[PDB]
Parts: C-alpha cells; structure tokens; sequence
C-alpha cells in the first residue's frame, strides 16, 4: 500500500496496516532469534521491488552495532525469491557503528549522502539500525549514567525521525525489552518465538509468521 514496504508476510503487513511506513520509525523488540534481524534482512530486499510487489524501487542502508549484518543471507533471500542476487547486494549499503558517538554521527553522514544523491533514480528508501541501544547500554554504566544514556538515545531517535521526514525513508530499528524506560519517536512491535519455529508479532493485535529460505513468510 501507499508509502509502505512489505515485510514478506501478508499477516504481518495486515497487523502493521500494510507494511512498514516511510516518514516513520518502526521499532521491533525481542530477544535473540525472535525474527528481528531476519525481518531487517527481508525488508532490505523488499524495498527494492516495485510497489505492486511490496517495495519502493529503492535502496537500503544497514547500520549494525553487534555484528548481525549478513550479505550471504541477502544473497539467499534474493536467489530463493527469483531475484538477481548481485543487484540486491549492490542496493544494500552497509556501515558499522563503532560506538554510541559514532552511531549518532552516522545519522548526519547518511543525511549528507542522501542530499548529494537527490537526482538518483533509485534513492535510499529504508534505513535499518540493528541493536539500536547496544552501544548506549555498554558505554553509560552505573545508576548515575542512566539519565544521560536516555537523553542521548532520545536525541538519536529525534535525529532519525528528522532523517525519515527529510528523505521520505522508512527507519527500521531493532531493540530488546527493557526493565525501565520507555518511542514518543515510533510504532513499537514485540516479537516472540512461537510453536515449532513460527514467530509471533504484537503491537505495543497479533500476527503469526515464519522464517524461511525466502526470509520472512506467513
Ligand atoms: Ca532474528
């Protein structure tokens, strides 16, 4: 549907109101193996497709903080969906965020890059930040550092929301459930492991999906 990227699952798209939205931040929470990273890799392929096939004829940028990006997985999803894998890999730009300060600087650097590429036929339409809070949690420790950590995270989310609106891109971020917090910034989706190997998504009703050779499916 209009301005949305399909997840690869019709059930998950229905729950999301058609898929992930441009000009917005979608935040997916869950433990390791819940489907969050698999969903990010599938969306990096889906965004490239025409709108009738659930994409935006776009490119993706994947920012990693905990070594989760797998080009071979994109290659596999592309091959299994009948798409050209070299084209798919050429359209997903990868950058590692080394620490929380660098992670925050990457938003302005991505903004500078998208600006110069304004005339391009295939613009970036999806920005993924996998494990959004990992560097903030490991660099701000002790009870006294919590307020500062939250303040820096809020500023980072505000910079991402501004990026989504200046370039009409979908921002997709992954995180883990927090004992304290907190959004204001988003659309929050919790992912769980289901029976057998299915995964369940819930908005913070519910939708069932699976992890296959094609990435995310029903
Ligand atoms: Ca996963």
């Amino acid at each position: 549907t209009i301005g949305r990227i399909s997840t690869g699952s019709k059930s998950l798209d229905k729950l999301l109101g058609g898929g992930i939205e441009t000009q917005a931040i979608t935040e997916v929470f869950g433990e390791f193996g819940s489907g969050k990273t698999q969903l990010a890799h599938t969306l990096a392929v889906m965004v490239q497709l025409p709108p009738e096939e659930g994409g935006l004829n776009g490119k993706a940028m994947y920012i990693d903080t905990e070594n989760t990006f797998r080009p071979e997985r994109l290659l596999e999803i592309a091959q299994n969906r009948g798409l050209d894998p070299d084209e798919v890999l050429d359209n997903v730009a990868y950058a590692r965020a080394f620490n929380s300060n660098h992670q925050m600087l990457l938003v302005q650097q991505a903004s500078d890059m998208m600006k110069e590429l304004l005339n391009t036929d295939r613009p970036v339409k999806l920005l993924i930040v996998d494990s959004l809070t990992s560097h903030f949690r490991s660099e701000y420790i002790g009870r006294g550092a919590l307020a500062e950590r939250q303040q820096k995270l809020a500023k980072h989310l505000a910079d991402l929301h501004r990026l989504a609106n200046l370039y009409d891109i979908a921002v997709f971020v992954t995180n883990q459930v927090q004992a304290n917090g907190g959004h204001s910034a988003t659309l929050r989706v919790y992912l769980r492991k289901g029976k057998g190997g299915k995964r369940i998504a819930r908005l913070i009703g519910e939708a069932v999906f699976s992890i296959t050779e094609k990435g995310i499916e029903d």
